[PDB]
């Protein structure tokens, strides 16, 4: 009998939580005979997300559902978070279901890792103590970043002072006015909690975050094809009701926020065309430092 444990960092409520529990987990074990069993650890219970990944590529966690922290071994896995590559969810969607998302994602087993799902975190919204409505706000603020040098980038191209931490650590720099703020998907800021202690809601959502759902290659190598075609089976379902009740779930819990005290800034155009005019230094960097970057942002359009 094989116990993979399955590690991520959002909430048991979160809907990818929800759709591990009722299609990933229930369809291997069912239809395997339970001869695996996938034991779920949410909100950072076997460490947090970088702990997942390496956890992942050393295999003592068999399984896992990150964010592209892996780009900091190998920045191609990062690109999916390039500011304003997505205009929508279902654009995020239909590009990460596109060949060049599945040949990127077969590069994980170079580093130890399988992928078997790109799920849904969401478009990343900023969360402040101070009010922001227009480009020149940015200066001052300071604003915690993931453990993933481009969103420091990011944030400096926004005139912010980021400074990068797990994500554990958000509540007390706020709490020690280290920070003003944070930045990740509505379901998140929800999730967490973070909206209780972040008057402002920023509607920016300058990046999108995927979810992965993810096996150790040290695991995967133990599953004879018969079984990996029922994981993948289970993968796939995953994939489809966990996109679904995402965008669901997010509609719900932006309503939520309007109702409990947050304030929801909805960018101006004039504020909406700074930023993206501004994260546009990313890309001149990526297409300098990088020779893949052209040809990955043009499969990347071609596909949408
Ligand atoms: O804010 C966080 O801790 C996470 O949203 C990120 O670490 C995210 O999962 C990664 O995708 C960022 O590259």
């Amino acid at each position: 009998k094989t116990i993979i444990k399955l590690g991520h960092y959002n909430s048991d409520i979160h809907p990818s939580h929800i759709a591990l529990q009722e299609y990933f987990k229930k369809t291997i074990e069912n239809e395997t005979n339970h001869k695996y069993e996938i034991r779920l650890y949410p909100n950072n219970q076997l460490g947090g997300e970088d702990q997942i990944v390496n956890g992942l590529r050393n295999g003592t966690i068999e399984a896992g559902i990150t964010g592209l922290l892996l780009q900091n071994v190998d920045p191609i896995f990062g690109v999916w978070e390039w500011p304003y590559l997505f205009k929508d969810n279902q654009e995020a969607k239909k590009v990460l279901e596109s060949p060049i998302a599945n040949k990127i994602g077969q590069k994980m087993e170079k580093y130890g890792i399988k992928l078997l799902a790109y799920g849904m975190n969401g478009f990343r919204v900023i969360s402040s103590n101070k009010k922001l409505e227009k480009f020149d706000d940015f200066k001052g603020l300071r604003l915690r970043v993931p453990l993933n040098s481009l969103f420091v980038d990011w944030a400096k191209a926004m005139n912010i002072n980021p400074q990068s931490m797990p994500l554990s650590e958000v509540f007390t720099a706020l709490e020690q006015k280290v920070i003003d703020g944070q930045e990740n998907p509505y379901m998140l800021i929800k999730d967490s909690g973070l909206y209780e202690v972040q008057k402002y809601i920023i509607q920016s959502n300058h990046i999108f975050s995927p979810g992965l759902l993810q096996i150790s290659l040290k695991t995967w190598n133990k599953i004879p094809k018969e079984d990996q075609i029922i994981f993948e089976k289970a993968a796939k379902l995953y994939q489809e009701k966990e996109w679904e009740l995402a965008i669901k779930t997010e509609l719900e819990v932006k309503d939520y926020l309007a109702k409990h005290g947050n304030e929801i800034i909805v960018p101006s155009e004039a504020f909406k065309n700074d930023m993206v005019n501004a994260s546009k230094v990313l890309y001149d960097s990526f297409y300098k430092k990088y020779d893949w970057a052209k040809d990955v942002v043009q499969k990347i359009n071609e596909a949408k």
